[PDB]
Order: structure tokens, then sequence, then C-alpha cells
């Protein structure tokens, strides 16, 4: 819906507003936490998905990454922030809708991905970030069909 689109835009920009007061060190940590969370959610979804469904989505990520290459650093920074805020919206929902147990394993699953991400080189680290941004833009584009 258009009225449904407008509500999600407000939420994204509202979430971004809480980011303005946080510090570059806090913001770096939030960015890294968001990435790790998208990664566990990615991994979990690849289990429950087909060999063909995994090819189709992998190419969806790549086509999205190609659109990003077409954009200016200003737009790319904007896009990066929208995705991060949109993920933070879900993390808010997630934080309310599950109890201390489900919260627990997720934190651990987050912690592993952060560990896995720290062990990577800088080129690969940058590559994972961008794929995570592209993937969220993918599912964001699917949801933005309703
Ligand atoms: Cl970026
Ligand atoms: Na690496």
């Amino acid at each position: 819906s258009d009225e449904q689109r407008r509500e999600l835009e407000e939420k994204i920009k509202f979430k971004l507003a809480e980011l303005a007061s946080k510090s570059e060190e806090e913001r770096k940590e939030i960015k890294l936490r968001v990435i790790a969370y998208v990664l566990v959610q990615l991994e979990d979804l690849q289990k429950n998905l087909s060999d063909e469904q995994r090819r189709e989505l992998e190419e969806k990520i790549k086509f999205k990454l190609a659109e990003l290459a077409s954009k200016s650093e200003e737009e790319r920074k904007e896009i990066k922030l929208r995705v991060i805020a949109y993920v933070l919206v879900q993390l808010e929902d997630l934080q309310k809708n599950l109890s201390d147990e489900q919260r627990r394993e997720l934190e651990e699953k987050i912690k592993f991905k952060l560990a896995e991400l720290a062990s990577k080189s800088e080129e690969e680290r940058k590559e994972i970030k961008l794929r995570v941004i592209a993937y969220v833009l993918v599912q964001l584009e699917d949801l933005q069909k309703n």
C-alpha cells in the first residue's frame, strides 16, 4: 500500500533519528551488530531454501549490487543508512516479541557471526557488508510490493 509505504518510511527515518545522537564508536558497533544479525538470518534462510531458490536469490543479490555500483557515494551512504535503520526496526520488534530464551540464542548466534566477521580480511569484510546491504535491499524490494 502507499499508506503502508509511508508508515515504514517514517519508522526508518525515526530509527535513523536515534542514530544521530549516538557516537561514531557507538554507530560503528551498531552497524556491525546489524550486519552480523543479517548474516545469521541469511544462514538460517539458506537452510530452509532450495538449491534453485539459493541460486535465484544469489543472483538477486548480485543484480542489486550492480545497481549500487551505479550510485554516488552520497546515495550509497544514504542507502546504507536506510538499510541499517530498517534492520534496527526489526531488531526493535524482535526485542519485544521474543522472551529471554530466544533472545539468548540469537545474541550467541550474533556473537558467532561477529567473531566470524572479525577473522576476515578487510577486502572480504567490505564484500560481506555490501552483500548484506544488497540482500536487505532485495527483501526490502519484495516487501515494498505490499
Ligand atoms: Cl556503502
Ligand atoms: Na578474508
